């Protein structure tokens, strides 16, 4: 796991239910946002991609 600041800004990364595809019926995509405290409730964590994916 790993939290993610902004080191130009020093603002959490949090997971913004945000649905940046309102034009779509069904939206995908999900707005990620800033959040001003320190909630570490969002984790985002790394994983390997397989080397022949890559």
């Amino acid at each position: 796991y790993v939290r993610l600041r902004h080191l130009c800004t020093n603002t959490w990364i949090q997971s913004t239910n945000v649905p940046i595809d309102i034009e779509e019926e069904r939206p995908i995509r999900l707005m990620l946002g800033t959040c001003p405290t320190k909630e570490d409730k969002e984790a985002f964590a790394i994983v390997s991609v397989p080397v022949s994916e890559i």
